[PDB]
């Protein structure tokens, strides 16, 4: 079977931690299907982030494979977050109309990885929310070049290139294949490891 929700939660299912995390306006269809697998509709929003993965993040090589598509603002990324110092960190495969971070990102470098080459950039978002309420904190993104729906993400790879950057992690938190919308409408069917 599968669960479909409308309001923001966390949990298991089939062995996967998920998080589906929205702000008030608009609806989010995100739904949970056979292992790995998640699907999201989003309408109406201000912003939203889901999606798959595990309840504690790692240096584990991550794969996925669906399909993403927003006429609009939106993000198919590996996504997570560390404690002490607190990061939101990314690294996004695809994008909508915006390719993230914009001209607030100050960027520092690239990183092979996966057949692909990333851009990484230091973000810094003010008064945010953030898995221990809004607040004031920086972001590590690692943005492919070239837009992809599928394949494996060595994360390893992107948290070592971080480092030799300055971008060092702190107490891994969640880490989830996500999908991300803002002031947008979209779709994503995403399978994760």
């Amino acid at each position: 079977a599968q669960t479909c929700l409308t309001s923001p939660q966390t949990g298991f299912h089939n062995g996967f931690f998920y998080s589906f995390w929205k702000d008030s306006p608009g609806t989010v269809n995100f739904c949970l299907l056979e292992g790995g697998r998640y699907t999201s509709n989003w309408s109406g929003i201000n912003n939203w982030v889901g999606g798959k993965g595990w309840q504690t993040g790692s240096r584990r090589n991550i794969t996925y494979s669906g399909s993403f598509n927003t006429p609009g603002n939106g993000y198919l990324a590996l996504y997570g977050w560390t404690t002490n110092p607190l990061v939101e960190y990314y690294v996004v495969d695809s994008w909508g109309s915006w390719r993230p971070p914009g001209s607030d990102g100050t960027f520092l470098g690239t990183v092979n990885s996966d057949g692909g080459t990333y851009d990484i950039y230091r973000a810094q978002r003010v008064n945010a929310p953030s898995i221990i309420g809004n607040a004031t904190f920086y972001q590590y993104w690692s943005v492919r070049q070239s837009k992809r729906v599928g394949g494996t993400i060595t994360t390893g790879n992107h948290f070592d290139a971080w480092a030799s950057v300055g971008l060092n992690l702190g107490t891994h938190n969640y880490q989830i294949m996500a999908t991300e919308g803002y002031q947008s409408s979209g779709s994503s069917d995403i399978t994760v490891s």
